[PDB]
């Protein structure tokens, strides 16, 4: 299993993202020898993390020498819901036909919960990013935008955990 890592993003108005989650990139690509391969790359506890705050956009970037993954969270003030709305990936794969590439999708809606509550799920979710890339959220507790007393709000647990 991927390792559960903790994340805290703080900016001008304090903490805007709390997360405890295990993540894995599942990528299908063409190797130099013209063959297709599918590999998993776990987000490592060792990765460098950072992020940014705002009232429309909250980001978390996890990176190392060969890879940078950015999660973008959005929210709808009229509904007071937050959600993962985007994924950006930069990667270098030495054995790929195209070694250095990017994959993105900014039309996502996952990990959705009420603003002021936290999203929690222990059931693996394979989030489609492109035909060739999924973000596997192996387990997660996450909260974006509004954070009170620097801790998770009440849990909204995915139905599948039942
Ligand atoms: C902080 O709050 C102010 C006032 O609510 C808002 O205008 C500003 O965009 C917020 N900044 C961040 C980084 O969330
Ligand atoms: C990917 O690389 C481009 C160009 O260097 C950069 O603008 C972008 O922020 C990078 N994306 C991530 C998620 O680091
Ligand atoms: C934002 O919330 C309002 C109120 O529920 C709704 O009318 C609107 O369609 C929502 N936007 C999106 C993108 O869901
Ligand atoms: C991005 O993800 C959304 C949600 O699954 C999907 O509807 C859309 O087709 C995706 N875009 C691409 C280019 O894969």
């Amino acid at each position: 299993d991927p390792t559960v890592s903790k994340y805290n993003v703080t900016g001008n108005n304090g903490t805007c993202l709390l997360a405890s989650m295990a993540l894995q990139l599942n990528i299908t690509y063409l190797k130099k020898d013209n063959k297709t391969v599918t590999r998993a790359f776990n987000i490592s506890p060792n990765d460098t993390s950072s992020g940014s705050c705002g009232i429309n956009l909250v980001t978390l970037k996890v990176e190392n020498k060969n890879r940078a993954l950015e999660l973008q969270f959005g929210m709808n003030a009229s509904s007071s819901l937050f959600f993962l709305q985007g994924v950006r990936l930069n990667m270098t794969l030495p054995d790929a036909l195209v070694p250095t590439f990017s994959i993105s999708n900014h039309s996502l809606k996952a990990l959705q919960a009420t603003v002021g509550n936290s999203y929690k799920c222990n059931t693996e979710e394979h989030i489609f990013v492109s035909k060739m890339l999924s973000l596997n959220v192996f387990s997660v507790q996450v909260q974006a935008f509004k954070v009170d007393s620097d801790r998770f709000g009440s849990v909204e647990e995915c139905v599948q955990d039942g």
